[PDB]
């Protein structure tokens, strides 16, 4: 997250981490046994980490659980990056409490200028490279969809939003891939991609979820 605030450790309780020996995208518990993520953070041999705030330090509210399966939505294109959302399963159900909770699916689709919060421990620098160790926050509103497709000609799907600023240095950013955002208390975005983070123009662009809670249900019920 560039231009962010720090949240507070454990003030975004269902924010994950996914490990594969190092932190390499967030991910979002959506019940005891489930976590959303974006298609481009598949790997093998993912744990999924709850409860964090500083990823690099075990300050006492972790709950390390490994990944039993990994579902990338079949549609998935990796070029365009369409339908770039993915479920992955616990082995073991999550302990729910005050620092560990899912959040909700959608029932509707966000509109624009609706306020959003985005997070993880992706790069805070737009030039530079510097990794937080505690979980970034940002404010953030959803654009219009007629901004983002002048932002990026030719590459938004209607499977796509972007939310942020037009101005530039407030964004997403590597690292916070797969991650929530969340608006009025439901999932309406998982980080996606963008070109660079935080210029002028080039807004971060995000899976739209609310077209894919059918997908989801569907497949939790059956796996
Ligand atoms: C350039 O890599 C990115 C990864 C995630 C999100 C974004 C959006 N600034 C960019
Ligand atoms: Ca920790």
């Amino acid at each position: 997250i560039v231009g962010g605030y720090t949240c507070g450790a454990n003030t975004v309780p269902y924010q994950v981490s996914l490990n594969s020996g190092y932190h390499f995208c967030g991910g979002s518990l959506i019940n005891s046994q489930w976590v959303v993520s974006a298609a481009h953070c598949y790997k093998s041999g993912i744990q999924v980490r709850l409860g964090e705030d500083n990823i690099n330090v075990v300050e006492g509210n972790e709950q390390f659980i490994s990944a039993s399966k990994s579902i990338v939505h079949p549609s998935y294109n990796s070029n365009t990056l369409n339908n770039d959302i993915m479920l992955i399963k616990l082995k073991s159900a999550a302990s729910l409490n005050s620092r560990v909770a899912s959040i909700s699916l959608p029932t509707s689709c966000a509109s624009a200028g609706t306020q959003c919060l985005i997070s993880g421990w992706g790069n805070t620098k737009s030039s530079g490279t510097s990794y937080p160790d505690v979980l970034k926050c940002l404010k953030a509103p959803i654009l219009s969809d007629s901004s983002c497709k002048s932002a990026y000609p030719g590459q938004i799907t209607s499977n796509m939003f972007c939310a942020g600023y037009l101005e530039g240095g407030k964004d997403s950013c590597q690292g916070d891939s797969g991650g929530p955002v969340v608006c009025s208390g439901k999932l309406q975005g998982i980080v996606s991609w963008g070109s660079g983070c935080a210029q002028k123009n080039k807004p971060g662009v995000y899976t739209k979820v609310c077209n894919y809670v059918s997908w989801i249900k569907q497949t939790i019920a059956s796996n």
